Order: structure tokens, then C-alpha cells, then sequence
């Protein structure tokens, strides 16, 4: 069956794109999360 | 009837890559709806 | 039925989020009460 | 008539996910209005 | 007239078909107009 | 017309809805006018 | 004129679900404003 | 020549359609640029 | 041109909304200065 | 070269509509701003 | 080579062809971009 | 280039309509902080 | 190979381009901090 | 792998940028917390 | 077989030209992903 190789081939290219991708969310929302909080704090402060 | 095996065959074919290719669905509408999510409650509760 | 499998998949998923989320509120929530609480008695 | 009843099994299976759907949409908006009245009352309190 | 009887029974098919066709669109133009109020109404009134 | 049937499904069901939304909002407008008068009472 | 009948009937249909139309905007934007002023008043007050 | 006389009337053809076409359009855009209109100012006046 | 009568037909739309809008903004801007005098009246 | 009359049509056409586009976003954008303001200076007297 | 002769006209044409297009493209994209900045930089100093 | 010029103009037209904007926001401004001068001497 | 030399001379034409886009950005986005500077350190003062 | 290339890349970029704003947001809020002080010893 | 030695020329060609596309998209994707960062930190931090 030279169709079942390949898909299985693209499943394995996929599940190795998410990997990168949510390593790249992770190091954004971090930021987004870091700069709200100390704007936040500081207003309620004075 | 030589055409009744031909179609036979070409049916049970595509069953088999209509399997295939709802496995590859659940791996990328699962990340997807994953990084969602995660950009939404985050803010929600920040 | 290879809908039910994949919708029940996102559900577990979206609950364990929710319980996540639900911690990060009260710890925030505590420290924005804890400003406005100290501030307040130096203040008149 | 084959499309009769080609038909009549698209209309079934597309109920059937809206069903699916309904449920995941109570399980979200429930959350997302927990966490909103959650920030408001506290933030009126003090 | 070969052709008259033949030219009759594809529009007759036709509309067969269109009447089904217009079932479809109320159940799925349903429930996207169905969730899409919840999100807004829950949304304003909380 | 098979547009009108579907058109008239639509408001009859967006009807409903108001309704149950015009409940919510005077269950937590009692609630935020209750936290500001007793806030009050307590603070100068 | 096959055509000019033709084009006729899509424009008086058209026109009639126009029709529909905009009685839906008329309920659900009377809904939304209702709730919005009922919502400003009451925090001005108190 | 028998080629001019059919060329020159596809032309006149094609100029009949393209007036239907354009009332089609005012008629349609008129409508969406008026529930939109609507939709904005009342917010903005509310 | 049949765009020049479908440009003009809109702007005179638009024209006519903008009048009823004017209006519905002074019976709005009327009650928020009348609930905050009153409240001010009340309230040191 | 009949290619260059025509292109030279079509911007000619390009042309007057820009000039009926600009009115358009004159009217409205007056609009908006003169109710902005109104209700801006309103809120800030009292 | 009565080819030579023929491949190099054609190519001369759509040189022509590109001056024309490239022309058009800088009037509407112009527009374009010209009802976006009125329409963000009057609405961020009001 | 055809592009080079396109750019150019586009650029061009930007940095008169900031001109514009620099001096509507001085108005507007200017307003601002003479309603809120008058309110306060008026109101303890 | 006819290729290789077009594939490069395509990709020295979009360096350029974003070349030129960089600095359009830098102009519109300077304009858009500053004036909102003006009016949060305006309104914090009285 | 062209794409993990690619991703790396990305990623090196964002942290580049992420650390040329955690420098604004501190001129920004010193100014911010400095005029609110200066208000406040003003009156009352 | 005369096929084995053209079907291989065929994929060696293939595989170059993948190699100039791959190269192309890490240029502009690059370019859009910066262009859409600076623009969101610039307005978080000011």
C-alpha cells in the first residue's frame, strides 16, 4: 500500500510542527502575562 | 461480470484512506483549538 | 462514529485548562486586595 | 431514488454533531462567566 | 418528441433535489445563529 | 417561500433568548448595588 | 427575452428577504441597547 | 459578410444584461451599507 | 454612469441617520447630567 | 494597439470613483467625531 | 527561424501590457491606504 | 522600479496627515484640562 | 538551469520590498506611541 | 529539517524584542508614578 | 528501460526546485512575523 507510508509520514511531519509551535507560544505569552501584571500592580499602588 | 469485482476493490480503497485522513484531522483541530484556549483563559484570569 | 471520539478528546482537554485557570485568579485576586488594603490605612 | 436517501443520512449525522457542539459551547461560556463576576464583585468590595 | 419527454424528467429531478437541499441550510444557518447569540447575550447581560 | 419559514424560526427562537437574558441582568445589577451601599455604611 | 423574466424574478425575490431582514436587526438591536442604558443608569446612580 | 451581422448583435445582447445586472446591485449593496450604517451610529449614540 | 446615482443614493441614506442619531444622543446625555446632579444634591 | 485605449478606460472609471469614495467617508467621519466629543466634554463638566 | 521572429513580438506586447497594470495598482492601492490612515489617525487624536 | 515609487509616495502622503493630527490633538487637549481647571475652583 | 537564476532574482526583488516596507512602519508607529503618550500624561497631571 | 531552522530563527528574534520592551515599560511607569506624586503633595 | 533513467531526471529536478521555494518562504514569513511582533509589544509597553 504505497498510500498508507505516506500518510503516515505527513502525521509523523505534523506532530513534530506542533512541538516547535508551542515552545513559541509559551516564550510570547509569557511576556504578554509579565508586562501586564507589573502595569497592573503598579497603578493600584499610586 | 468483470466489472463488479473492479468496483469492489476501488471501494474498499477509499474506505481505508477516509481512515487515514480522519486520524490527521484529530492531530491538527486538537493544536489548534489547544493554542486557542490557552491565549483566551490566560488573559481571562490576568 | 469518528466525530464523538475526537469531540469528547477536546472537552477532557478544555476542563483541565478551566482548573488551571481557576488558581491563577486567586492568586492575583489576593494581591490586587492586598494593595488597595495597605495603601488605604496610610492614606486617611 | 438513491439521492433520497443519500441525503437523508447527511441531515442525521449533521444533527447529531450539532448536538456534540452544544455541549462543548456550555462547558466555555460557563467558565468565562465564573471568572468575569468573580473580578467584578471583588473589585466593587475593595 | 424523443426529446421533450427526456428534457421533462431532469427538471423534475431537479427540483426534487433543491428541496432538499433547502432543509439542510435551515438546520445548519440554525445552530450557527444559535451559538453565536448565546456568545453575545450571555456576554452584555453579564 | 421556503425562506420565510426559516427566517421566522430564527426570531421566534432570538425572542426566547432575550427573555432568559433580561432575568441575568437584574439578578447581577441587585447584587453590584448591594455591594456599594453596604461598602458605604462602612466608610465614611 | 428569456433572460429579462428571468432577472426579473431574482430581483423580487431579493427584495422580499431584505424585508425579512430587517425586522430581525430592528428585535435584537432594540434587546442590546435596552440592556446597555438599563446597565449605564444604574451605576451612575449607585 | 455573414460574421459582422452576428458579432454585432452578441453585443447589443451583452449591453441589455449588463443593466439588469447593475440595478441588481444597488438594490443589494444599498441594504447591507444600511444595516451596517444602523448598527454603527446607534451604538455610538447609546 | 450608473455609480454616480448608486454613491448618491447612499450619501443621502446616510445623511438621514445621522439626524435621528442626534437626537437620541441629547435625551441619553439629558439623563446622565440629571442623575449626577441629583446624586451630588444627596450625598456631601 | 488595442489593449492600451481600453487600460486607458478602465483608470479613467478607477478615477471618478475615488473621488465619490472620499465624499462618502467625509459625512460619516464628521459624524462620528462631532458625537465623540459631545459626549467626552458632557462627562467631564459633570 | 520564422519562430524567433514570433517569440520576440509576443514578448515585447506583454512588456507593454505590465507598464499599464503596474500604473493601475498605484492609484487604488493609493485610495486604499489613504481612507485607512484618515480613518485610524482622526479617531486616536479625538 | 516601479515599486520604489509607489513607496515613496505612499510615505509621503503619511507624514502630512501626522501634520494634521499634531494639531488637532492640541485643541482637544487644551479643552480638556480647561473644564476640569474650572470644575475643581468651583467645587471644594 | 533556467530555474535557479529566476528563483534568485525573485527572491533579491522581495528583500528589497521589505526593505522599503520597514521603513514605512517605523514612521506610522513613532506617530502612534507619541500621541498617545501626550494624552495619558495630560489627563494623569489634571 | 527546514522548518526547525526556520522555527529557531523565530524564536531567537521574539526574545530579541521582548527584552527591548521590558526597557520602555520602566521609563514609562517612572514617569507615570511621578507625576502622581507631585499632583498629590500639591493639594490635599 | 528508457523510463527508469527520465522518471529520476523528473525527481532530481523536483528536489532542487523545493530547495528554492523552502528558502523563499523563511524571507517573508520572517518579515510578516516581525512586522506583527513589533507592532503588539510597542502598544503593550506604551
Amino acid at each position: 500500500d504505497p498510500a498508507k507510508a505516506a500518510f503516515d509520514s505527513l502525521q509523523a511531519s505534523a506532530t513534530e510542527m506542533i512541538g516547535y509551535a508551542w515552545a513559541m507560544v509559551v516564550v510570547i505569552v509569557g511576556a504578554t502575562i509579565g508586562i501586564k501584571l507589573f502595569k497592573k500592580f503598579t497603578s493600584k499602588a499610586s
